[PDB]
């Protein structure tokens, strides 16, 4: 008979994808966590020794949830008492364990409610912050050093980011950069002073008899932005009774004559440092390579060392500009920059000298650099087969730029077509991950010979309970809109037939930069309406989507809410003609910038859709925060894009959802796209007399991951979508 | 084939009921707004005069709410610039108009956003209330002197009640009161400043950037509760270079030693005042009577003039000890107290006595005393028939308590069961005001010889477009619960067909001291699901009810949410027994506490209920507000009722929830039963497993009451309620 994959299945994760987590240490060896024992391997051969026994976590009382080895591996962190905050941001605490003498540190601990530590990139020196400031420990034993004296809540922010900055530019909580052997501390310091508040009701436990109000300066579009300010310490006079000696690096005077952010930090040497700011706009971005200045201990910045990249047609950068990956001498470095056909490839710029030559170009793109040695660049692209829905590691010859060869294309190609790398100290080995469109597989190489050394996981397992249920296909292809090719993927149910009648759903995300079709092999929520259900799930990449050139990206420059949204219109019009698309049960759904875009495609008035579940979407522009917003979309001022603001509200097509069946769904404590997008826009439908439905999530925030949420709002949408295309 | 009563007509009101408001201010003469006209109209003959032509109103400008004419009948307060705040607050601008000049006072205006006004009780002064603090004006053209230096947004309140006093013990937003002659002017000060917030978000239009949190002085069950001041001003010394001459009356030492309220003022004389208090227990209630003393201007309490009222199985009175109503001479009182089978009736107190003599008897409850003379005191009661459910106004002369009369039992027996009554000043004439079971009636009577002088209002207008629609009949009967009569209705749908299967529905309320069964004609919701979707709409009082008692009243003392709610279940399964109840379509829903019981019925697992609809419901008793809370459960507390504050929460019945399809509805500004309420109650199922449906109203209050939100809850739950019933 065979089993269908249920909606259990996926909820409960029945069918577990491994995977192969490792921290290279060396040139040749890396740690890998195996039933919670770490192992020290060898990458030259493949032999493993006991770096910490599993014994060693059974006696600490608490349950530990990440480690941290010192470079020196003489030390370890212990991570536990995970709370978390924001998408990347949390608290924890930590505990030092010696590995000399094979005992915990119990004098000078890292305090409780940590909100990021470090180990520096040599030795075993610690950086973390704490209630906002910084603090360096020399050795684990001995008192900290306080870095900062200006940290406060909701206000100063000393080697962590603030809301926007941990969403929209760094992508991550960090704000802490140690020289590469730990000279130098670098971080940037967040002012929000005059930041205006986002508050909202968390009501949390049951026994909490007031609910309480949280509060996150959060700069809405236009509102009053984060100031930044970056410092140099020297860590070489930190000592208990001296001051900090620190250098304020500001940035260049094109970027310092109106508001701007600091949006990447790299260290070239130890005497030389590159920053790269960007102007509130986000149309215009400067590096500043600044050099140590020995006799003085001043950080000095050069017209000639500047490198300025504009975007005339939109926004520079995916989400935010490429990273610089400078040579081992820092003379020299390589970055991803838009080129003359608006394809975004590697260029290599000196660093003193203006002008850059690609060493890369086609009608594809450069995902990002991985690697790089004095005669090899490792880089990711979307160039093979010319499908941007693949992803494939390249080695280029730095004497010799013909010389370009494919070190995953061809090892797996029906199996694996989308692929990231991770490389050794040295770049002497790498480890290749397959994640589709076959079982993801985990390999290791040696970049003397190309030869795979061993597999290291396969997923094996996976396959045998696999062959047990049945299984959907995913089929990639393309379609012709406006005389432009466009890519879409299709989760066809199992036992396919072109002439039965199967009901539709359009799964779509469709925001800027971004990607929905892909090679990527998922266990999702489509692989259960598909399998069980017998639905097809689609997914369509059409104009301001990523991957495919500035000119399919920069297409809803200034414009949200159109292009993307019409060709999820049109492209789900093509796919009602084909034979086996039932036109009576067409749905749409997305998640953030998917419901954004579901909820203004059911505003359309299309006729084309029947239902529709929006999760947690943007309803106005205006509303959500300012980095974001602004790089797509500009100022809302009647001097700038408002008309385009006022005309993209998902309120404004409130009439035209008297004719679909909506679900609008939203967590409460959603810090990101705030409850406060839905409740407006419930209102303008209550307003318009549209009925709809509705369901709030409460204390849930962005993602609604809680495991009872999840789990609740999936078969919530299920029996929605069930209803809508009238499935038993 | 005639049409039936839609959904539209209901929420749009096309068949209008109309009424008659009119304003006594002499003995023989009263005021009524007709054509925006306000005439004099005369009772002793049917002439009346035009007092103020509707031209007036458009002269000024703006649109008039509400108007009150000065006793003297020089001046006349027009009310505009209405904006709502709580249940009975609201904020005005106010114009004075005189009325022998016929000109508007521009001089020393009464002040924006005024919280309260009010006339002397003679002449033509004024006193009302702006940011928190008293202003009395001696003449409408003179300057206001300011009689409070306390006023305190959140935290203290002269004149005007806090959120608690508001909603549970004066029902009102006013705390001022006028002497007879206005010599003396009476308020409370409330102190707020122990009292924790309530903080929600309120998100106002569309073009809000950051949703406003809104904070409440708001004291949940066991928590810290507002303090009272009483104080006495003397009018007379009022004067710009002058202090305030006031005393301040404390509670009686049974009383003060711990926390109390003030839950009655009544003016007796010019020099006597009665003041009610009540322990916060709510169960131990006192009456001062305090002598204003000449030479030193106190107020003095004497032990004899002291009359304690105790509850010793609940809590004294309906939702408040009744009121003293007293002679004119002030040596004695008549009060509806419970008597010794627990029957509320009238006790004629002496001033300077303990003990009372009862003056009415028997298996009723006097509802109040309406008006009283030296020969006659006036009552409505529900006596006639047997029948809870019916008002009708009752004569008993004073000399004998054997002649009592019903002035309203016999005018139109079929047509009027439920009566209201407004008295002239000296009790010579009254309007009476019916309800039902017929349509509304407003007719005028004389008290000399009881004769019906003329027909006000008789709705003939509705009658003849009643004709015209196939209009449901209610059927008022009563049932058996474990060896006792209770009263119940249902409204049955058009050419009612014994043969055929209808689904039910429970329409609840079942809050302690409350009445869902009487005669009162209501055009409502369940008159389209009658008419129009054929929908038996059916309504019980069980335990816990008021209007038949003290043991039934105090059935559920302590223990809300079990005896009212297995009543409802009990008495559902008796009318399913009737061969056109569908078993297996019954639904039930409820409003506030009605939402509440809807929730433990449906969480109680009886099986006998299909579906149901919970609006703005509690879920959690230690969520809602002090006074009301405690006087039915006592102290969340171990030592006291935390046992039963527990077992009573929605939440404990979750798992319960997946036998049923439930739909939780919830305005986000709710102010009185805290959207807190729902947001607690949709976790716990989320966290139990249990799917069920949710909406949402963005900055709906308690009422839900705005119109389009109004149109869209019923539209909502009239499609919710079709689907569970398989209707087309
Ligand atoms: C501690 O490490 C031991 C290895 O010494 C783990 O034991 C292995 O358990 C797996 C199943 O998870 C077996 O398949 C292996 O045969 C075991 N290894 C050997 C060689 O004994 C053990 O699971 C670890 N303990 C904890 C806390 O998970
Ligand atoms: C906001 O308004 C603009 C201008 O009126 C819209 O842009 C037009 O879109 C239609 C597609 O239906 C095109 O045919 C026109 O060429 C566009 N006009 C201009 C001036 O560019 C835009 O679509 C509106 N935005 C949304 C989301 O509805
Ligand atoms: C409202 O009540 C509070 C008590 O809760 C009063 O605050 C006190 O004021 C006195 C005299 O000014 C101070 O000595 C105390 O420190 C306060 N008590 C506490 C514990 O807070 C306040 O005075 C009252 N307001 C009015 C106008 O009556
Ligand atoms: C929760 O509190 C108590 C738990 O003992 C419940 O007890 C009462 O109700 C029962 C109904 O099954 C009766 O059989 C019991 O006689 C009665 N307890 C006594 C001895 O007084 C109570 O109903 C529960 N309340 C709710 C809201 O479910
Ligand atoms: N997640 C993403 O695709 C990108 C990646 C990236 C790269 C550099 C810096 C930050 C980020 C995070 N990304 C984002 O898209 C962040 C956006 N806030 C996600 C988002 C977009 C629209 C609406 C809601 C929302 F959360
Ligand atoms: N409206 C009512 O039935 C009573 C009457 C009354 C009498 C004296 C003083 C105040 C009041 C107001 N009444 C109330 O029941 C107020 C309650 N807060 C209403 C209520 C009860 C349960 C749950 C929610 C809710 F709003
Ligand atoms: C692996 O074996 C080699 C033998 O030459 C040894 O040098 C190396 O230390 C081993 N790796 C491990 C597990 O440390
Ligand atoms: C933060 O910025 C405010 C102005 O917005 C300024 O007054 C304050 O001093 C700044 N704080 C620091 C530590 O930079
Ligand atoms: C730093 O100063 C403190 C307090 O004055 C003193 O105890 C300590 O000895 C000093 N440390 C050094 C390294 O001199
Ligand atoms: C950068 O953005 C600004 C403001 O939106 C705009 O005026 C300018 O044209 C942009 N510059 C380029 C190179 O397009
Ligand atoms: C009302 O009209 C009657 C007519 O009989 C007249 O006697 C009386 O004066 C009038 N009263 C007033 C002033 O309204
Ligand atoms: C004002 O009253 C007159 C009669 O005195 C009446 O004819 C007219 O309709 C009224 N105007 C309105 C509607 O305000
Ligand atoms: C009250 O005092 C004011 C100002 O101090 C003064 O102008 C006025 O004359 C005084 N009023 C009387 C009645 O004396
Ligand atoms: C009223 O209730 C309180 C608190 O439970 C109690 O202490 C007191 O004795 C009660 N009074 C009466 C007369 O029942």
């Amino acid at each position: 008979s065979r089993r269908t994959y249920t909606l259990t299945d996926y909820l409960k994760s029945t069918f577990r994808v491994k995977f192969y987590t490792l921290q290279w240490i060396s040139d040749h060896e890396y740690l890998y966590k195996q039933e919670n024992n770490i192992l020290l391997f060898n990458a030259e051969y493949g032999n493993s020794s006991i770096f910490l026994e599993n014994s060693t976590f059974d006696e600490l009382g608490y349950s530990t949830n990440d480690y941290s080895v010192s470079p020196d591996r003489q030390f370890i962190l212990f991570e536990y008492n995970y709370v978390k905050q924001w998408r990347h941001s949390y608290t924890a605490s930590y505990d030092i364990y010696d590995l000399n003498k094979r005992q915990l540190i119990t004098e000078e601990r890292i305090p409780n409610n940590t909100q990021w530590i470090t180990w520096s990139p040599v030795g075993h020196k610690l950086a973390y912050v704490w209630n906002n400031d910084i603090y360096v420990k020399n050795e684990p034993n001995l008192s900290s050093q306080r870095i900062t004296w200006t940290g406060k809540e909701n206000v100063i922010y000393n080697g962590v980011t603030d809301w926007v900055y941990e969403e929209e530019v760094f992508s991550a909580y960090s704000a802490l950069w140690w020289s590469p052997n730990g000279t130098f501390l670098a971080y940037a310091q967040f002012n929000d002073t005059e930041v205006p508040l986002i508050e909202y009701s968390f009501y949390s436990d049951e026994s909490l008899q007031y609910p309480k109000t949280v509060r996150i300066p959060y700069p809405k579009a236009g509102a009053e932005n984060p100031t930044v300010k970056f410092f140099v310490v020297d860590t070489r006079t930190l000592s208990p009774n001296a001051s900090v000696t620190s250098y304020q690096i500001v940035p260049p005077a094109s970027v310092l004559i109106g508001d701007h952010y600091l949006c990447g930090v790299t260290w070239v040497t130890e005497e030389r440092i590159s920053l790269q700011w960007i102007r509130r706009a986000q149309n215009y971005s400067i590096i500043d390579i600044c050099d140590y200045d020995e006799s003085t201990g001043r950080w000095i910045s050069s017209v000639a060392r500047q490198h300025i990249e504009i975007s005339t047609t939109g926004w520079v950068g995916r989400f935010r500009p490429a990273e610089p990956h400078f040579t081992s001498d820092g003379n020299s470095f390589y970055k991803i920059i838009s080129n003359e056909e608006g394809y975004k490839h590697i260029c290599h710029f000196q660093t003193d000298k203006s002008n850059c030559t690609f060493i890369t170009k086609g009608a594809w793109e450069v995902i990002g650099i991985e690697a790089l040695t004095s005669d090899y660049l490792y880089y990711i692209s979307n160039e093979h087969k010319g499908m941007p829905g693949g992803r494939n590691l390249y080695r280029i010859q730095l004497n010799d730029y013909t010389k370009v060869t494919c070190l995953s294309c061809e090892l797996n190609p029906e199996r694996c077509q989308y692929y990231s790398a991770s490389f050794s100290n040295k770049a002497k080995y790498y480890q290749l991950r397959c994640f589709g469109p076959g079982l993801p597989l985990y390999t290791l190489h040696s970049s003397s010979s190309d030869k795979e050394l061993r597999v290291l996981e396969d997923n094996s397992a996976l396959d045998k309970m696999l062959q047990d249920v049945q299984m959907p296909s995913k089929k990639l292809d393309v379609i012709n809109l406006h005389g432009t090719k466009f890519w879409y993927q299709m989760i066809l149910p199992p036992h396919f037939d072109k002439s039965k009648k199967y009901p539709l759903l359009i799964e779509v995300y469709a925001g800027p930069c971004s990607q929905k079709v892909d090679t990527v092999f998922r266990l999702s929520w489509a692989t259960y309406l598909a399998s069980t259900e017998n639905i097809i799930v689609a997914s369509f990449d059409g104009r301001g989507s990523g991957y495919q050139g500035d000119k399919i990206m920069h297409a809803i420059n200034r414009r949200l809410g159109t292009f993307e949204v019409e060709d999820q219109i049109e492209a789900t019009r093509q796919f009602s003609k084909m034979g086996f698309v039932d036109d009576k049960r067409i749905a749409i759904w997305g998640w953030s910038y998917g419901g954004y875009v579901t909820s203004m495609v059911l505003g359309a008035g299309s006729g084309v859709f029947k239902c529709g579940i929006a999760v947690a979407p943007v309803s106005k522009w205006e509303y959500y925060d300012s980095v974001y917003t602004e790089r797509y979309m500009g100022l809302p001022t009647p001097e700038d894009n408002l008309d385009y603001y006022r005309n993209s509200t998902v309120m404004s097509r409130a009439e035209n959802f008297k004719q679909v069946e909506y679900l609008l769904i939203h967590g409460t404590a959603d810090d990101n796209v705030h409850f406060q997008q839905s409740a407006q826009l419930s209102k303008a439908l209550v307003d318009a007399g549209v009925d709809f439905q509705t369901m709030w999530y409460t204390d849930e925030d962005h993602g609604i991951a809680s495991n009872m949420a999840h789990q609740h709002i999936y078969t919530h949408m299920s029996h929605f979508l069930k209803q809508c295309f009238s499935l038993p």
